[PDB]
This record gives C-alpha cells, structure tokens and sequence, in this order.
C-alpha cells in the first residue's frame, strides 16, 4: 500500500466537517471576490473566469511551462488556461476544447487581453479527437472520486491520451491520482521520453493528491509523489491553517 493510499482512505473517513477544516489547512488561494462580482453583473474585462488562471499563472511565472505559438487547452472548461495564455507575448493562437453539458462548465465568453486569438469549444470529448499541431499542450483533466481505483484508470486514461499531441512541445499536463503504483509506471515511461517532471502547485486543495507534469524541469517522480503523500498526511495531525490568501491575476483588456 502507498502513502497516497493510506491518505485517501483517511480521506474517506473525515465527516462533511472535518473535510472542510482540512481541504484548505495551510494551502495557496487567491481571493475570487472582486472577480466573481464583476462575472454576476457580467464584466468582460480585467477578470480571470476562475480559480484556473492563477493555478497556470503560478507554473508560467516559474518558467516551468513556457506557453508559445498555438497552444491547445484540453478541458479548458469557463477558460482560465486560456484567456490566461492569450495575454502572453510568446502565444500566437489559444485553441480550447471541453465537454458541456449535465455534470461539466461551459466557455464563458470574456473580453481579457489577446481574447482575439482564443477559440473555446464546447461539446468536445477530447477522448474522441484526432491530435492536432500544436506548440503548447495543455490539459487539466481529471475527475475526483472516492475510489483510487477510478482515478488510476481515468489519470491512465488522461496520460495515453495526451501522448500524440506530444512531440517536442511545451506541456503542463494533471494528473489526478500519481500515487498509484500503475500511474507511477506510465509517469516514468513517459518522462524517459518526454522528460519533464511532476511538480505540486499550491493553489491546490488537500482534498487531492493531483501533480502537474510540466515540460520544464527533471527529477525523481516517486519521490516527489511520496513527498506530496508525506505533506498531505501531516496536514490531518493538526488544527486548520487558514490559507495564504493572495490577490487574483488581471488579465486586462484589449485586442493582440
Ligand atoms: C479542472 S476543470 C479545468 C479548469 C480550467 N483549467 C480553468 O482554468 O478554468 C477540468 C474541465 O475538464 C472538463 N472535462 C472533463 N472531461 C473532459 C473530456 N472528456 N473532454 C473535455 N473536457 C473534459 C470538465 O468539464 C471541466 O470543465
Ligand atoms: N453545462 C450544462 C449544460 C446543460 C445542462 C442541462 F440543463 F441541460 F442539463 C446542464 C449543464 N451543467
């Protein structure tokens, strides 16, 4: 058994209660207040669709994952990724897609700076569609669930995937569950191919065990993971940390 799967079993037992003190004890977040005013009387400038931009902003800002030419968003959802790749210099062209529909967040239409270059699609299961040329791969796909073993097969799923539109290229890529001994095996394969390493963003919550595996960086896979599964558990054995909490991203205005 895995550190990670001893947090989530952890995880699992925690009341409705318990869960909410722990989700953000010690985390990053930004504060949404400002920008989700502005979305309810719908503003279409200045504010980031979600929490998403500021979770890109902070790989970006690191050099981790340096988004250039045609980048493609999979699971871009309201569009945080990309409105956010739009505004930046080296981004020629941000392209989109996401499912919609019952259970899943639809584009939301925005007015940011470099909106000109962005094209966001709904209806779009990206495990039906054919690899396009791209320069930046971005995807930020993956589903929670109760079970390890649903998230092994839909984080495998999500890994197999995203491989052909995979060919030299800038990438931050989710991935939902590393901790499972198949998904470290995959992780590895993919890494002595692609290099690249996974790296934890801490604008994420404690209720997942979620890495990013960007393009930009080397290093040892299980001992990043069993790192995150060691800061994951220590965060049960005290009371709440409130969160660091930051100012929100403002993607401005404007046409590129
Ligand atoms: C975590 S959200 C992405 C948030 C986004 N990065 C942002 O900044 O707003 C993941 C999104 O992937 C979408 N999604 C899930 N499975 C998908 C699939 N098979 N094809 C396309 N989109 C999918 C979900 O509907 C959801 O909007
Ligand atoms: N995104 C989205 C689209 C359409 C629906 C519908 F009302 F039809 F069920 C729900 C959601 N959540």
């Amino acid at each position: 058994e895995t550190l990670g799967e001893k947090w989530k079993k952890k995880l699992n037992q925690l009341s409705r209660k318990e869960f909410d003190l722990y989700k953000k004890s010690g985390i990053t977040e930004v504060d949404r207040t400002e920008a989700k005013e502005g979305l309810k009387r719908g503003e279409t400038t200045h504010h980031a669709v979600s929490r998403g931009s500021a979770k890109l902003q902070w790989f970006v800002e690191r050099n981790m994952v340096i988004p250039e030419g045609r980048v493609i968003d999979l699971g871009c959802g309201r569009g945080g990724w990309s409105y956010y790749c739009a505004g930046l210099k080296k981004v020629t062209e941000v392209r989109g897609y996401t499912k919609g529909g019952p259970g899943h967040e639809e584009p939301v239409p925005m007015s940011t700076y470099g909106w000109n270059i962005v094209k966001l699609m709904s209806g779009k299961d990206v495990f039906y569609l054919p690899p396009e040329k791209c320069d930046t791969l971005l995807c930020d796909i993956g589903e929670s669930s109760p079970s390890p073993t649903v998230e092994e097969s839909r984080t495998i799923r999500v890994l197999k995937m995203v491989e052909p539109w995979l060919k030299n290229n800038q990438f931050c890529i989710k991935v939902l569950n590393p901790y499972m001994p198949t998904v470290i095996e995959h992780l590895e394969r993919l890494q002595r191919k692609h290099g690249g390493m996974l790296v934890r963003n801490p604008l994420s919550r404690n209720s997942t065990h979620e890495m990013y595996w960007i393009s930009n960086g080397t290093g040892n896979i299980v001992s990043s993971v069993n790192m995150v599964s060691r800061l994951l558990l220590n965060r049960f054995t005290m009371t709440h940390r409130r969160p660091t909490i930051e100012k929100d991203v403002d993607l401005g205005a404007g046409t590129r």
